[PDB]
């Protein structure tokens, strides 16, 4: 949103949280949490959960936009306070293909995301394709970001096209904080590359752009936000009309939020926190049910989860570690959260429902909540949350939310 | 203490928590809470922890002082910024024995406390004895009262005598303390002090036990609704005296200062204490099972429950009957009735044993995440680290911040 960084450049403290996140009750709590604010709500896909061939969810970004306005009206979110966006459109899952087939795709999948009325658009054609040179040339990256800019203009109506707002760069180094001197040639070889295809408004909706202000997790691991480290950076785009994107910034403190959007770092993607935080609502539900629900009826959900993770492991084995006990460990605590990618396996959904199904007929001891669920026990203790298994799902995920508003909000 | 008191008197928003705990660690947590503050740290053991007899805990009151004191020694908390109390002193215990048996035993009760240099007493044998009318007459109450007060005063030196704070009355019923009957209980405690010779020692009594709105049971919590205090909190600022209120536990900490600002200034908290400590070590065994390799995993919760419903007398009056039902009373009700078998052998043995495998071991950032969450934003905001003792400390210390920010 313009406004917003408007009021971002014009001083005001404010940046805004990108809920980057398929899952249906992330999206249901991003929603919900703001559903009695005025701020706008920003949701993005990357180009692998949705495409023009369904991704991996099984989604166009015309299903994509529907399944979040189903939840929105379920939620009594007016649709129109909410931001789509795009993350990463470009080549990126034709990797494999030559230049000329993997353009073609990206071509039609950042139309696809323009026609369906996303209205943030990333353009990301940093990588290299079959054929190509490693790495690509500053100015091969710029080129091929203006031919997917030069697609979105094409076919955005009038009105579409006034509203698009482009993201340019990438976290990906070519923890390394980005040097000014590399965000300068980001920017300048994006600029003449637009100019060459007659992009000259398109130019001033580039909004932002993508950096490494230092921040990243891995398993077990978060390398926190260091503000003395990112003042150069942060310096650099005080004379430009645009913010920075921040990436992969999950986990930080919420004072690391706030120091980030002060310095500019006003759009901040989070994802696996959210989905990390729904699973750990999950697995404290399911110890609540192996002990509450009679043996007979009892969903084994936990032990679903395992089973099927452990059999089809093609979504977590390139990340986690080869022992057994600590793959089982990586699987469950990892920040990574590769959990996150089996919620939609069958057997996961259907166990799931039935300790939900279990749960909901019977009333769960406030002892229970203080041992598993401490954070949502205190919150019923003030009378602000009941004992409702859903409330307690969604009280997990506002937490992390809770934390990119302090940092995104006055 | 009698300053504390007095700053409350003249209007300064100020309370003390008084921590009624035996559980070493507890005692600890309570003390380095406050190692580096100037505040003074109230502890307080009831007649069945500790009588002439070693109640429960196997200590009289002597030991009881010395046990914190060494505690206190190890964190480095200068021993006279402890205050030790009797709470409850009276005919508990031995109810079922005749009226005089049950009153002598009450009496050397009272004597060993305040010999062994506890300075503040609670005074209450409102419950019937054996051959007793069901209830006393409030005159019987405030008659051995008097009786236990004189006990006190006749073993104090002049240094201890000038110390000495008593507390009076019950929460206990005969719902929230009519004023009346508050005032009825002032009034005929002073006439049998008074009749008894004490005028002095009347001056000493600090507070009254009322019952503000605050409860607790298995899975209930009656919240304090500070507008049906308001009569209460009115009538003992005419008073020299402030209000002690027991089962405090598990209040909000707005709650706890609403209390405070309402003369609610002596605040009991006991059995929130330990069931934190047993959210901690459930965690851990937990933890445990999944860290440990199977030959050296310490079976922790598998002997507790063994033992407790082998030796089930400290919690079998207490939990409900169906035996799914009574493991969830076991292991999650807010009475705690556990805390009773922290001291257990067998108990003690395997708690000691994960101790030890787990302070061998790397205790992954999403598991802390997962079963103590508030202790990970901690170690997250890097004022904490993944250390098995400290990790209880904490959790202990949550609830000793709710009663701070009440209470200072």
């Amino acid at each position: 949103m313009k406004t917003l960084i408007a009021r971002h450049k014009a001083g005001e403290h404010i940046g805004i949280c990108s809920v980057c996140s398929a899952h249906p009750l992330v999206i249901e709590a991003a929603l919900a949490f703001d559903r009695n604010s005025t701020r706008k709500v920003l949701i993005e896909a990357t180009s692998n959960q949705v495409n023009q061939f369904g991704g991996y969810t099984g989604m166009t970004p015309a299903d994509f936009r529907e399944f979040v306005f189903a939840i929105a009206d379920k939620v009594g979110f007016a649709r129109e306070r909410i931001i789509l966006g795009g993350d990463h459109l470009g080549p990126n899952c034709w990797q494999q293909e030559n230049v000329d087939a993997a353009m073609e795709k990206s071509v039609e999948l950042v139309k696809a995301y323009v026609r369906a009325g996303f209205s943030k658009i990333h353009l990301d054609a940093s990588m290299s394709c079959a054929g190509d040179p490693i790495p690509l040339a500053p100015e091969t990256v710029a080129e091929r970001a203006a031919v997917l800019c030069f697609a979105a203009e094409s076919v955005a109506t009038d009105c579409q096209r006034e509203q698009l707002s482009y993201v340019i760069g990438t976290e990906v180094p070519v923890v390394h904080i980005t040097h000014v001197e590399d965000a300068a040639n980001t920017l300048r070889t994006h600029q003449k590359a637009f100019i060459a295809r007659g992009l000259t408004e398109a130019l001033t909706r580039v909004i932002a752009i993508v950096v490494q202000p230092g921040v990243e997790f891995d398993h077990s691991n978060i390398i926190h936000y260091q503000p003395q480290e990112a003042q150069a950076l942060a310096q650099w785009i005080e004379n430009t009309r645009m913010v920075y994107e921040a990436h992969s910034t999950d986990y930080q403190t919420r004072t690391a939020y706030w120091e980030l959007v002060r310095d500019h770092f006003a759009i901040l993607k989070v994802g696996p926190a959210l989905t990390f935080a729904l699973r750990e609502a999950i697995f404290a539900l399911a110890q609540i049910e192996q002990e509450l629900i009679a043996p007979e009826n009892r969903s084994g959900c936990l032990a679903v989860i395992e089973e099927v993770m452990l059999d089809e492991p093609q979504y977590w084995k390139k990340y986690y570690r080869t022992g057994f006990n600590d793959s089982l460990l990586d699987i469950r605590y990892s920040l990574s959260d590769r959990i996150r990618y089996y919620w939609p396996h069958s057997r996961i959904k259907n166990s799931v429902e039935t300790m939900m199904v279990n749960l909901q007929g019977v009333d769960i001891p406030l002892g229970m909540i203080s041992q598993y669920l401490p954070k949502q026990f205190e919150r019923i203790q003030s009378g602000e949350l009941s004992a409702i298994p859903h409330q307690l799902i969604m009280d997990k995920i506002y937490d992390v939310l809770r934390a990119y508003r302090y940092g995104c909000a006055e």
